[PDB]
DNA sequence: ACTTACGGAAGG
DNA sequence: CCTTCCGTAAGT
């Protein structure tokens, strides 16, 4: 069976009721009725002093009863401020300045504090917490109540040991409300009210400006740079504009008794289509930044324009989309055509460089840094040829890091090529993903064990464990990631209310245990998109209420895998933590563009919107991965394959492939292997048409002689669905007693042996038709989510092959995971689909270890600039 | 060990 | 109304 979740007494006070059969034990709060604010109206609201009572009695609101229980003023204080409806709680606010305004009267300056109930936490905050927030405004001394005690609750100096242990009002962190993000108080240097200061910065670089003024002429005068956004362009720079910005100058009835089920078909929605994704940024470089001159003769410094020299993609030019099959991803051609835009259209700034000018060698050049660019032949779209361009077209220590519930290792593997972890410990109960983590990490201790065995054995002064290995100590754990289960949490279990999914979600207790005990610098939560919304997004609450009250710096968001450089949709939750001293990582900016439908990555959170910083919502700097970016190159292989190592008979076709692969020549393939499907799933594969969009809805309704001794029988439409009416030759469509609503199933409508598979038409008018079960994989298009194992009538069951007629492979698995095809998995088949669909893929570890690697610059900055004060 | 039959909430 | 998509029990 599994284990009660180890905790703290932190976590374990907060997470008490929710996992009260889950957590080891030694008013609920989580419920609904506990969750919504208080009335306001009642005499029992109007007694508390959040209204302006007297407090004296408890009285709680005669709206939250949970079901579940027994029945002088002097600048620098803090104010009550009382509101217009008395149902909404006293506004808590600093007094930042005292001035007497003439004509209006007794005036103050009221810098906002936000209550705890009035952030993601909800309910779930302490009635005493405050946060700060840049929310200020001049109010009348007309409306303060009271004056209020508040203190700045700050982190001890012990704060990194301090994991395992009145009524005023308290603070600890600033509030930012857009994107839930949870930081240190603003270092803000001195009214002076402090969000006015914040405010007025931030209106100082939304603002677009031109420096040092370079030539005057009659009707306009230019200027040698420019700045937005506090980025610095100067002319001769690379600018990403949008895929709007400018234009290149090349011109740019079935047999419904043969086909029963195609009738389902009535959407047109192609799964994994990318016919509607948007162009990648357009590329220029900076001619000349110039600002128009007004009627008085002088530069409007307000409309700064910038001419550019075009540049072209592989897929711009005359040739077809086909060239950008097997071109570098960020590969150009130098245009002579001119475009004028505007500077608010900029987008950010790249580095486009002429390819044989470069110091280094093109390959080792565009993995130095992020927006680099690289030519090397001029386009004439005039002529459409190529020639090459003119002369005036050239010229810190790793973190300690412990990975609980690792896998097989895809997000150490995404945070080791970025640079910043060492992973020195591994906690993984699985035993083929703990030998293929020991496989890829052998300078890593992995615990074959339970975490919260490890936890318990921790939490005492044990130091090592039955086998004699060295535990972690408080001390030596400087980043703690980890995802936890998602079985719980996924929207693919039905059974997630049993004993076996609470179990699975109660491992987040655990690692934020781990969390707690170990204090690192940066933690990682890794989860499914569900992870924010399960339970009326109680878990994230608690997990983030669990944070703030450690004394971290926290936040949460979505992000789109596929935006990063896989040919996947995969959405996933995270959840980033900062220690006190630390800066709080921003999440990563898309770099590749994705499929519209699968970047939904909005968090709705007690009826609030929560989005992440993301800025690149359309467009961005590379293109999308396909299919056939990903696996054009493996060879065929057939239904069942079981040679664990084959050729690679040819080199890598496409940029992906050179990446996923490397320089050096290897020509061993591991792992292209296949699951061997019986011989009616063999036939249905046979039968599903290699058109896009095809799945098992244009099966034929026929009898097929199968490779072994049976013949596949046809399927019977023996009861009438008047949902789906009649075909077009009056035959029935339903296939079973249920289609007549409120009547039961019965034993003897299921129908065995069939090419159609006859529970897809038993219930597929509930389940969306059953859209992508047997489905193909097109070439142009993108993988679904990779689960642990490819199964044609899974819930996710679009895994067929573009052209062969099988499920894809492990290799093609891990391909559409971005594992590099050096990255080692153990096991059978099963153990190896399982390693790869439960992975982090590596490039989005890579993007979220490199904004980690910001942070951790900007952390080593600061205490050099306050070092050599 | 293998194969199938398939609930319901959230977000657009 | 349509689409999402780290999968689970139960049958075999
Ligand atoms: N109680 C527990 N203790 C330790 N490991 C556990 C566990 N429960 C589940 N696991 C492991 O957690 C793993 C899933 S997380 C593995 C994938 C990881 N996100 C990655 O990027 O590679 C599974 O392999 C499972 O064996
Ligand atoms: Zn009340
Ligand atoms: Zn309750
Ligand atoms: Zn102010
Ligand atoms: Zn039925």
């Amino acid at each position: 069976g599994p284990t009660k979740a180890t905790t703290t007494k932190l976590v374990y006070q907060i997470f008490d009721t929710f996992f009260a059969e889950q957590i080891e034990k030694d008013r609920c709060g989580v419920c609904e009725v506990c969750q919504q604010p208080e009335c306001g109206k009642c005499k029992a609201c109007k007694d508390m002093v959040k209204f302006g009572g007297s407090g004296r009695s408890k009285q709680a609101c005669q709206e939250r009863r949970c079901p579940n229980m027994a029945m002088t003023l002097e600048v620098g204080d803090c104010v009550s401020v009382i509101p217009d409806d008395s149902s909404k709680p006293l506004y808590l606010a600093r007094v930042t300045a005292l001035w007497e305004d003439s004509s209006n009267g007794q005036m103050f300056h009221a810098h906002w504090f936000c209550a705890g109930t009035d952030t993601v936490l909800g309910a779930t905050s302490d009635p005493l917490e405050l946060f700060l927030v840049d929310e200020c405004e001049d109010m009348q001394l007309s409306y303060i109540h009271s004056k209020v005690k508040v203190i700045y609750k700050a982190p001890s100096e012990n704060w990194a040991m301090e994991g395992g242990m009145g009524k005023t009002y308290f603070y600890q962190l600033w509030y930012d409300q857009d994107y839930a993000r949870f930081e240190s108080p603003p270092k803000t240097q001195p009214k002076f009210c402090v969000s006015c200061a914040r405010l007025a910065e931030m209106r100082q670089k939304e603002i677009p400006r031109v420096l040092e003024q370079l030539e005057d002429l009659d009707s306009r005068v230019l200027y040698y740079s420019a700045t937005k956004n506090g980025i610095l362009y100067r002319v001769g720079d690379g600018v990403y504009l949008p895929p709007e910005a400018f234009t290149f100058n090349i011109k740019l009835p079935v047999d419904e008794d043969l086909y029963p089920e195609h009738y389902r078909k009535y959407s047109d929605y192609i799964k994994g289509s990318n016919l509607d994704a948007p162009e990648p940024y357009r590329i220029g470089r900076i001619k000349e930044i110039f600002c128009p001159k007004k009627s008085n003769g002088r530069p409007n410094e307000t409309d700064i324009k910038i001419r550019v020299n075009k540049f072209y993609r592989p897929e711009n030019t005359h040739k077809s989309t086909p060239a950008s099959y097997h071109a570098d991803i960020n590969l150009l051609y130098w245009s002579d055509e001119e475009a004028v835009v505007d500077f608010k259209a900029v987008q950010g700034r790249c580095t486009v460089e002429y390819g044989e000018d470069l110091p280094e060698c093109v390959q080792v050049y565009s993995m130095g840094g992020p927006n680099r660019f690289y030519f090397l032949e001029a386009y004439n779209a005039k002529s459409k040829s190529f020639e090459d361009p003119p002369n005036h077209a050239r010229s810190l220590p790793k973190l300690r890091t412990l990975d609980v519930f690792s896998g097989c290792g895809g997000l150490s593997e995404g945070f080791h090529q970025a640079g910043i972890s060492d992973t020195l410990w591994a906690i993984e109960m699985w035993d083929p993903a703990a030998q293929a983590f020991r496989l890829n990490n052998p300078g890593s201790t992995v615990f074959t064990e339970d975490c919260n065995i490890l936890l318990k054995l921790v939490m005492a002064g044990e130091t090592t464990n039955s086998r004699g290995q060295r535990l972690p100590q408080k001390g030596d754990v400087e980043m703690l990631c980890g995802g936890p289960p998602c079985q719980g949490f996924s929207g693919m279990n039905r059974f997630n209310s049993r004993t076996y999914s609470k179990f699975k979600n109660s491992l987040v207790v655990s690692f934020l245990s781990y969390c707690d005990y170990y204090r690192p610098r940066f933690f990682l939560l890794e989860n499914v998109r569900n992870f924010v919304s399960f339970k009326r997004s109680m878990v994230l609450k608690l997990t983030l209420r669990c944070l703030v009250r450690m004394g971290y710096q926290c936040t949460f968001g979505v992000l789109q895998a596929g935006q990063y450089g896989v040919a996947q949709t995969r959405r996933r939750a995270i959840i980033l933590a900062a220690a006190p001293g630390e800066k709080l990582p921003l999440f990563p900016e898309p770099l590749h563009v994705f499929a519209p439908r699968a970047c939904q990555l909005s968090v709705v959170v007690d009826d609030k919107k929560f989005v992440s910083n993301i800025t690149r919502l359309s467009s961005g700097p590379f293109r999308t991965i396909t299919v056939r970016d990903t696996m054009s190159d493996l060879p065929e292989v057939r239904n069942g394959a079981s040679a664990l190592e084959i050729s690679y008979n040819g080199e890598p076709q496409s940029w992906f492939q050179r990446q996923l692969r490397g320089a050096q020549y290897q020509p061993i393939l591991r792992d292209h292997i296949c699951k061997d499907m019986s011989a009616l799933v063999a036939a249905r594969m046979r039968h599903i048409p290699l058109a896009p969009g095809s799945d098992w809805r244009d099966l034929p309704n026929i009898e097929v002689r199968l490779s072994d001794g049976t013949m596949a029988r046809k399927l019977r439409y023996t009861h009438h669905d008047r949902k789906n009416g009649r075909s077009s030759s009056g035959a029935l469509r339903g296939v079973c007693s249920c289609v007549e609503a409120g009547k039961a199933c019965d034993p003897a409508a299921r129908q065995f042996n069939t090419l159609i598979p006859w529970c897809l038409p038993h219930t597929g008018n509930r389940h969306n038709h059953w859209a992508g079960l047997y489905g193909r994989l097109e070439w142009d298009g993108f993988f679904s989510t990779t689960v642990t194992n490819p199964e044609p009538m899974g819930k996710q069951g679009r895994v067929l092959h573009p052209e062969q007629h099988r499920v894809v492979s492990v290799r093609e698995c891990a391909r559409s995971q971005g594992f590099p095809d050096t990255y080692r998995l153990f096991g059978n088949i099963l153990d190896k689909h399982r390693q790869v669909g439960n992975a982090v893929p590596p490039p989005l570890a890579k993007a979220i270890g490199l904004e980690i690697k910001l942070c951790m610059l900007a952390k080593a900055r600061e205490s050099a600039s306050a070092k050599i004060k």
